[PDB]
């Protein structure tokens, strides 16, 4: 069993090592002490999850949203773009702005652009590392930093990285939470009184770890109604966007049609567009800034040929329609597992299960990709371990988050209607088997009883 | 014909822009105004120079080494690699510990880890996000890191990032620095002294800047002796020294036999191996510490399968041995330069009178090997000149200056690859004692040499 | 029935084309996916609305304004006019300034330039090219351009065009706007200052796409305030308002008497006079800048004979009283409009809840007359709705969207005519309050009201 | 006469106006400094010359190519078009995409592609707009125009206003710089390499200035073999080929059995069709991409029925053959003007006094045009444009503002409707201004002016 295996190993490597390192160098003592503390609490990560790949497991978890990396259609056309390119040139050569510059990355970059409705796009290796050159390279001394509690792991960093003075976080996609943090934010600063700093927004457009979706018509409208002189500027990371909300895949900011009222997007290749990379798109001035101020960006070897045209080919599919249907599916079977597990209502009235974004989820314009399940703290290992178990592969969300864990389920395009029934009905029994236990304080449900034993076992 | 070109360009993106944003948005405004900040010191970078991909100029500035790039070699290797695997998966799905684990990137860092003399290796898509991620989360609260003053830029940003509290740099390559480091810092704290905690060393074996090697052997004696507890680990980022140092290009830990003596070194695969991407080395144990508390790793999606691919087709070029005679003629042609350039009649006035110096020839004939960096001083006050008579001669090499390094200390670095000639070469040492004659003549003689009347002609015009 | 087949035409129009494209050549498949874009919102046009021409729905949609058209009553008019000159010589011969030059077309600007109190005219084959000579021929380096936000495409396509070194634009109809404009243009160039270059204020007399009117007299005071020096001038593009406004439909300038303080108008023969063509208004100072600097005249034929009789036909109409029972009609029928759907019960919830939104609406008893266009606003998220609605109920309406406006901003505008009648008029209110009605109780109630179900029922049987 | 009173007009209208201006407002004073920057170099444009039309001159000027006009056969046409239609409804209502759209119009336009040998046509009102709406809508990001150095200021407008990239003009008609234009276009831009940009060659097939026509299938061949991927696009006017080129008047593209390889053509009905409007011809990707990326075309009124039917009638007469003696007249004319000139000549030829170029190698040319451009010294063009007139010859001046200073020349339009005795009095007139120029000029005299010129010298200092 290549789940059991995988649960072996995962097991194993929570045993604690550094009572064995007495003999051993102070470093790697130190080290493997450190390791242990997430050993303790069997938060240590290793290898992994992969039978979802494999077939072992259904994939309800991975970020192949457009399944363009299961069917090989990403694949096939980034072979054509090298195809068509037969003598390219591998290597860049160096930095960026110090000789690593070429045609073929510019024009690449410009494409991008030009199909997201941007003046320009900046190519970076990864969507964190794009956050990372935004709030290095871009904030001013004096500016102020307004960003949404839920920003990203990279956005964080970024921010502390930064020359901005103040940073404040506000309730997770609440208007009025928002409303009075950029009240505060200009009712404390007299050079953003006066229009001389500027409010930086920092939302994502699709939470990541909840599913929901940035207001950004309304919060757009609320700073301007909290600064007349117009000295705010939006960032929003699209990193779950991309290819999943808006006509052929452009994002939310283009859905709605605010590429001129948001001054710096990310848009990132990780997800939908199955591979690696990130642009973040602007003016000019913004290109210009992260050129000279983005010092990651400035020290590191600019992207080869092969990373360019694999991009390349990601946005050649969604360009040319090729994505279009995939897209059209995830809407259908976020909508059908929504459809189903809302009609099986007492587990959510005690607290033994929660899916927050089936909520309502009729009246919504979309959905998401993104379907977080919540149950009690003390069962959500019992809950993934369920799902495993069942060989539906899901990814436990815990040092990521503080008594906020949870299971993501992510439903693909490549996914099926008899999939969704499946973890459906699996669900539900974790559900039924949790209301029987609470309905003796130890008693441990079935999936958790194999797990404890091969812990036991091993 | 080009070159005029691409100096117009500059020129013309060093002129000041905020006197035209006054009725612009304030934060469109305020970018412009630090983008005028470096317009005023002319260090705005846009485009950098393309002529060394072109032909337009002899490439003596590019990162590609062992020339790989420009003959194919690693793009015929990389393609060949993709044709052995016909339906593979492109995507990784997700977080290394998460989702995007799969055996192909294991095992390709098996076989670097392997050949690299290493228990293990871990990918990252740059140099940069593995010195980010050492420095994020090997130092524990206690260490201390005593660093060489040059390590990369990215280590600067890692070391700010770390849960150590000290930080001790000193001068650099200078082992009475270091151990007057080691001691002080090791007598300044007791957590030290007892054994609690490490003294980390942080080094480039082939420093990028000055093109100097690192004296890691008689480092590590200080360092033991210092450190008698053994509580000290050395990591050393090897950028400029994969491909070009030791057997099959395997860098100088392995080439000195220290691969058990350095518990973290960085290769990365922007150099000479012609691709991006890195691997941290280390046992298990590092290793684990990455991918637990190196937050940058967690949350960054896992390479793709070409990323890996052309790693691995990098290193199959140097584990067959194809970049061996590549290997060899970075040796021969530098020697070759050195060789030209000292016996030059102009040489020994230029360097008596100061207006040429190049430190890393500096007794070159006892080197055990020698490197692909040949930095090269005039005075600060000619080094501009120096930079585009060379640039009008049709040879391309790196203006060092602000903001990369501090003003007044800007100099050129020549970059000698596998692929450039003796001609080449030749040329380069009669351009450079050209620029020597000609700056010894203005001096024994406000005038300015040929060069610099043709960029303030450019200048007056744009 | 036929409302049904051109929704359906128009479904499958919007079907993506690029992915049937991979094997053709380059120049057509980058075409194609231009033309997906749009078909990606569900935006692309290809021949519109038809329903209104041939009586299978109500006309609240064309620019029929006058019913000229309908009633065949410029037909005869212009079959009259080319009778009176059975020799006519058809062609120009060329440009208007190379030997394209006649008497009837002379003779003809002048009418109309007498008719409507200006000095010269010089005709144009449409409004839009008007526009566009204007601003290609008129502005000199130094000048500044202040216009409305909402004039029209021709005058955006006309600026950009232009030898002005600044463009300025200011908030709809806005006098406070306006006055910031023209004092921080003033104030941040020395060249007006000292009165050597000029400011250019551009405005529309009724706006086509909101259906108010621009405040002239308040905004030449402003004007002449912030130029001491006079060094401005007016350009009114009068499209809107030629046989709509003003005593036999003169437009809204020669109704202000202000025929001496504006410099440049522009006269459309496209909406009321029920042809195409233009005219541009000015002194001989004015027409002669045109005739020489505006290129796009100079390097086109001169307009033919029947294009300049159909224009002289439908002045004389207008000039002779023909029209003004016409034109006292749309008075009456916009205004019969505002009391009926105003004294809805549903009126108040409707529009107090934002379902429903009428701004013209708004105490227009106040008002010294009104004008045809009819803007309607309901929830962006059921615009379509509203249009599918009033389509089915055999109505045609114009549809305001994406890439007429920003996304976001959609609307409906209905364009009340001379020969529509009351009737009509309380069919169309009843349907309005249908569909407000209806939304009201899904809103107090995934229920989508009649109309989106119907429409998503073609898009499931073909999209 | 009436010629001379042209002259006295045109003689006072380049009288300079600022210097009466001192008291008259800024905006004003600056457009009269503005036409006297053109008054200053008797450069002023005013009512043209129609001389030509009302018989006072003979007609070598017009655009009346096939003399339609002249005869009344295209008016006769159009109102027997008319007569079929009696209850016509005359106005479009509004926007051809907008519910301006109509049976009648897109079956004309059909019907022209169909004799043309284009899948789908689009009317436009003119020949320049059809080149505006080509140039703005059709290329895309990314693209290059590789274009004839003389094609139109239209299409010179439209393609400063277009998306593309790169803009390459070369030397007129020479297939070696357009060559190097495509060879070295295609070098320079990566995505025109790998075939996912395209190449837009712009060219006239016959053209207005010169007289000389397109080598069409040779350019073909070059861009071919310069991009093997097949991304490229010819886009062809044919303004002066339509109705004089081509069997029963099909033009350049259509005769030379092109019509499946040149992507976009523009054929326009203001020269030889005797009226005014254009249509632009292509596939239906091609058509669609105008109606929704054309915002000239978008914002503005849709054709009336009588402009349609009049472009109808001229395509009515080239179809049934009604056009054809007509258009072998201009090639007996014109080849029998050549002879003549030819064989008077070889001394005003060398010395540099008279040229025309077209008239080399006249008897080796498969067919010719009716444009003739007549070349003298740049210091006598006005009089040689004197000379013609004053003996009662009508011809069109060409300088700036329309080529450069030192490019001036006469240009000669011969008719259908010109007769042999005509082209003999030409003749005679311009050898009369050759020997008197090569007179004055061996007498060494530089301030002797010839005797047209003293006539209008002396016109000049009289009033
Ligand atoms: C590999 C981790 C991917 C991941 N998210 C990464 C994100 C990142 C980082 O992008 P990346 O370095 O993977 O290219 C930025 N922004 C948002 C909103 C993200 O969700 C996820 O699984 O939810
Ligand atoms: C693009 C800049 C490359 C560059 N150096 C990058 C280095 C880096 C960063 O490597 P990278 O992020 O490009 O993969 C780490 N260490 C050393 C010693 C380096 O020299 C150089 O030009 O010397
Ligand atoms: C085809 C009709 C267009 C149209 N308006 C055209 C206008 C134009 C262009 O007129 P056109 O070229 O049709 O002769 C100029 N100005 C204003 C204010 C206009 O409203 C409309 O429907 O509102
Ligand atoms: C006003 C007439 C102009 C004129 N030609 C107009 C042309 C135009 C414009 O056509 P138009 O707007 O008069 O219908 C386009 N292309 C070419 C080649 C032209 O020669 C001429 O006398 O040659
Ligand atoms: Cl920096
Ligand atoms: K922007
Ligand atoms: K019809
Ligand atoms: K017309
Ligand atoms: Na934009």
């Amino acid at each position: 069993g290549k789940v059991v295996s995988e649960m072996i190993a995962w097991i194993k490597s929570q045993k604690l090592i550094a009572p064995r390192m007495k003999d051993a160098p102070t470093f790697y003592r130190n080290l493997e002490e450190a390791l242990d503390v997430r050993r303790s609490t069997q938060s240590l990560m290793t290898r992994g999850q992969s039978t979802w790949k494999t077939g072992d497991a259904i994939d309800f978890c991975s970020n192949d949203l457009l399944s363009l990396g299961l069917t090989g259609e990403l694949r096939r056309e980034f072979l054509a773009e090298l195809a068509r390119h037969p003598d390219f040139s591998l290597h860049s050569g160096g930095s960026r702005v110090m000789g690593g510059n070429y045609d073929y990355i510019e024009a690449v970059e410009q494409e991008i652009a030009d199909f997201l409705g941007a003046e320009t796009a900046l190519m970076f290796n990864s969507g964190s590392n794009g956050n990372i050159a935004i709030y290095t390279a871009i904030p001013r001394p004096g500016d102020a930093i307004v960003y949404d509690e839920l920003v990203h792991f990279s956005t964080h960093t970024g921010m502390a990285a930064s020359l901005a003075t103040t940073k404040v976080a506000f309730r997770h996609n609440d208007l009025d939470a928002f409303r009075e943090a950029m009240s505060s934010t200009m009712d404390s600063h007299p050079m953003l009184q006066d229009g001389s700093r500027s409010i930086l927004v920092s939302v994502e457009s699709v939470y990541s770890m909840d599913g929901d979706v940035c207001p950004l018509v309304e919060m757009l409208e609320i700073a301007r109604e909290i600064c007349p002189k117009g000295n705010f500027a939006f960032i929003a990371d699209e990193a779950h966007a991309t290819g999943v909300v808006g006509p052929r895949g452009v994002g939310l900011v283009k859905l709605l049609g605010l590429e001129n009222e948001v001054a710096i997007r990310l848009n990132t290749c990780g997800k939908a567009l199955a591979c690696t990379g990130s642009v973040v798109l602007g003016n000019a001035t913004v290109r210009n800034m992260l050129l000279n101020y983005a010092g990651s960006l400035v020290n590191t070897t600019a992207p080869s040929f092969p990373s360019v045209a694999v991009i390349r080919a990601a946005y050649n599919l969604m360009r040319t329609g090729a994505t279009q249907k995939a897209q059209d599916n995830i809407q259908h079977l976020v909508k059908y597992f929504f459809e189903s597990i809302t009609s099986s209502d007492k587990a959510t009235d005690l607290g033994i299960l929660s899916i927050p974004v089936a909520e309502d989820y009729e009246s919504l314009d979309f959905v998401t990709h993104i379907v977080p399940i919540w149950t009690r703290q003390k069962y959500n290992w019992w809950l993934f371990f369920h799902l495993q178990l069942a060989k539906i592969a899901v990814v436990p969300i815990d040092p990521q988050v503080p008594g906020k864990s949870r299971v993501r389920v992510m439903i693909h395009a490549g996914n099926t209607e008899e999939q969704v029934d499946y973890l459906v009905a699996t669900l539900c029994d974790f559900a039924n088997e949790m209301i029987d236990i609470e309905e003796e304080k130890g008693k441990i449900p079935k999936a958790a009883q194999e797990i404890y034993a091969l812990m036991a076992a091993h």
